This record gives structure tokens, C-alpha cells and sequence, in this order.
């Protein structure tokens, strides 16, 4: 549970180490999946 994406207030990507990233930022990398924003974290998916 790392979530970085939760500070502006965007959702979480399931399983960081198989959704590829569409997103990157200062966020790190996200994953898009049903067309909404997902924050893709290494240490979420816990």
C-alpha cells in the first residue's frame, strides 16, 4: 500500500509488475485501464 498517485487523487493500477505504464510523471509511472487513471506503485498491490 504506497498509492503515490493518491496525493493529487488518483486511483491505484492492480498488479504494478504487469500493467503497462501509459502514464509518467513526477508521479512516477501509471497504467491506463477503462479508460481511468491509475497510480501504479511498486510497494501497492500489498
Amino acid at each position: 500500500a504506497s498509492c503515490w498517485a493518491q496525493s493529487q487523487g488518483y486511483n491505484c493500477c492492480n498488479n504494478p509488475s504487469s500493467t503497462k505504464v501509459e502514464y509518467t510523471d513526477a508521479s512516477g509511472q501509471w497504467g491506463v485501464q477503462n479508460g481511468q487513471w491509475c497510480g501504479i506503485d511498486y510497494s501497492y498491490g500489498q
